[PDB]
């Protein structure tokens, strides 16, 4: 694969940010983080994540290709505005998808969501829309607290124990098509959000 996603169903976009509350006066958006994908990925072996998070459950149920790792850089330099998520997949299969979005805080899960989304005939493409999701008030709370840690590197040592396990199956069908495990550093001011995907295997 050459980014995250399988060739049955391929992720275009995702994005955290929030919104200050001038702007509908005039735009502005800063992102915590940003994926946009609208070279071969390297390697990761999923059993040296296992203590992060089920992904040995869920991996060994397989199949393994479908598995992704990224990491984030998350631009933490920005209160009381709209705090949003967006996801966004594209398929050339209409399906019906269901998203888990497991949080867990040390390896235990604190938050979990789960949405279900429908097609769309889009240009040749089945587009698959869960924009500007608010938000969960622990995580604008959780990245209220970490943003005045006084240093970065203890930003990077809470954020050790900060997972989040995307599980995307049809829900039609019960299978999986798409995971993806996100672990967190900060970046610095000057940079803004990054991120690098891995592909999980054996
Ligand atoms: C709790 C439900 C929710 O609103 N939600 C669903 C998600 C799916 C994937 C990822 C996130 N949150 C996220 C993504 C990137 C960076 C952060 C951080 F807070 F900046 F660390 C959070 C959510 C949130």
């Amino acid at each position: 694969a050459r980014g995250l996603g399988t060739a049955r169903l391929q992720l275009v976009e995702f994005s955290a940010f929030v919104e200050p509350p001038d702007a509908v006066d005039s735009y502005q958006r800063h992102l915590f983080v940003h994926i946009s994908q609208h070279p071969p990925l390297e390697s990761v072996d999923v059993r040296q994540i296992y203590d992060k998070f089920g992904l040995r459950e869920l991996y060994d149920r397989g199949p393994p290709h479908a598995f992704f790792l990224v990491k984030f850089w998350a631009d933490l330099n920005w209160s009381g505005g709209f705090y949003g998520v967006s996801s966004q997949y594209e398929s050339l299969e209409h399906m019906t998808l269901t998203c888990s979005s497991k949080v867990c805080s040390f390896g235990k899960q604190v938050v979990e969501k789960v949405e279900t989304e429908r097609a769309q005939l889009e240009d040749g493409r089945f587009v698959y829309r869960l924009l500007r999701s608010p938000m969960c008030e622990y995580l604008v709370n959780f990245l209220h607290k970490l943003r005045q840690l006084p240093e970065r590197y203890m930003m990077n040592s809470v954020l050790e124990n900060f997972t989040i396990l995307q599980v995307v199956t049809n829900r039609d069908t019960q299978e999986l098509l798409l995971c993806t495990a996100y672990v967190f550093e900060v970046s610095t001011s000057e940079r803004g959000a990054q991120h690098h995907i891995y592909r999980l295997v054996r």
